[PDB]
């Protein structure tokens, strides 16, 4: 590559990687999306938080793959896996499922920052730094605020709960 | 002093002190405008709510404070008490603190106005009715309110009533 | 907490610590401030310079909580000391007071710098690189600036050359 | 009077005196901003300083007329007394005089609002609160600023003081 500088290819493939981790998380958040959409299930506001997920978490593989172009790496795509649930019960355990999800990723962005300062590549520490960390932090504390929600609604009188959270505190 | 008129020692001494317990008070409100924004406690409305009494507080000592050079006063500051918990409990508890704390501050005011009364400052007098005493009443009817408010939603689905209260009745 | 990770405790103490700190920087401009209203300074600009410092280490304080409540890191609070001075002499004097005071807040922003990225902490680097960093320097220069100009400006004629320097320097 | 009610025969009479000593503080702003006027004394902003004050004065007995009245009191005009300089000296000379007749005026305020008080008259202690206590305390704390400045300013290079003064400060 006639642009390639100090790209060492480690972190070209552990892009590559965290590219994949974040196009099974968009998917994931397809999934879940669709579901809060079901008859059966019919929670707007949850459905539109999730399907906005779906589409943040494209950015950032758009994001990646654009930076893997302009160190001068080479961008290889695997299989997408599958979400781990076809069905994703109730709010609370969907926002787990969320959580965890988010938790992963900024694990393997935090990993990535890692690597990247051990090749001291402060482009790629910078490009994190910028786009991701704090998206991230943002992100998990919301949903612990709407696990902490969701547990203060939880309960005997319970569905009520996840209306109202629906409700009161999603945009729909 | 050059400006100083019919501005007895004992005023300018106690208004120094109402600076210190304003201070503390915002101080107070502070701590418990940032509990409410944990992760753990998460009722935006409510951390809102005390975040605007810091910043009322606030403008009170300031206003103090231009006061005393008005006078010819000299401010003196003295170390502020660091508030008297570090956690808050529930949405009652910490109004229940928020109106204990108003109470005290009312109850000062008085004393200092009672004092400038003794001492015949009708300055003093005047500045304490036009900037403090009646936003003190107001604000201590409002938090009866929102006593009342909670007290109402409290019982065995007591979770579903904090909720809806920081929802319904606090700006977000 | 839920949402914590990467957070280590010895941060999330010095964030609590360097809180107080910007408690204390915040309350010494506090002083400086109205300390330059007095009938016997009369120095408008030089307050208003104080005043709107208070205003900008409180935004840092506020900002250090937001972070604190988003990393899952739990706020505590101590005693807030009271400024070292009561009376803060003449401009230069007070612009030597700020320096150092501004001095002592960048080297404890800076071991947290440091602190952070020997816990291997990207976001907490990314953090106080983005909101403090380039904030410190901007305003040492800037005070290095006027003491050059009140250090010119001294002398014989020297109570001629502050009166000059708070009207044609400094915002009123 | 058919409207009279509250309103003893003494407050009447201290209205009427507090008018005449509005009337001769007018009267010697008047002499002050005439003064600063000459070819020879040529001080443009203080001269315009001294007229604005000649007009407050005056705001206030056209404002003590309107409340006799209103309260059923009957307006007795005596003499009014000449100015008790015809050469005012330099700004800080006139400045005095300026404190000092401020001082005077705030006496009397005070000692009309203890009379009120003593006859148990809470119109006449309103009406001074509103109009009147506020205002001499802003205006003399002013007068202290402005005598703060010219005294830095004073010494050897003393007649550059006076110029830049009227320039930098006084609106002109």
């Amino acid at each position: 590559s006639q642009i390639r500088q100090n790209y060492s290819t480690d972190v070209e493939a552990a892009v590559n990687s965290l590219v994949n981790l974040y196009l099974q998380a968009s998917y994931t958040y397809l999934s879940l999306g669709f579901y809060f959409d079901r008859d059966d299930v019919a929670l707007e506001g949850v459905s539109h938080f999730f399907r906005e997920l779906a589409a943040a978490k494209r950015a950032g593989y758009e994001r990646l793959l654009k930076m893997q172009n302009q160190r001068g790496g080479r961008a290889l795509f695997q299989d997408i896996k599958k979400p781990a649930e076809d069905e994703w019960g109730k709010t609370p355990d969907a926002m787990k499922a969320a959580m965890a999800l988010e938790k992963k990723l900024n694990q393997a962005l935090l990993d990535l920052h890692a690597l990247g300062s051990a090749r001291t590549d402060p482009h790629l520490c910078d490009f994190l730094e910028t786009h991701f960390l704090d998206e991230e932090v943002k992100l998990i504390k919301k949903m612990g605020d709407h696990l902490t929600n969701l547990h203060r609604l939880g309960g005997p009188e319970a569905g009520l709960g996840e209306y109202l959270f629906e409700r009161l505190t999603l945009k729909h």
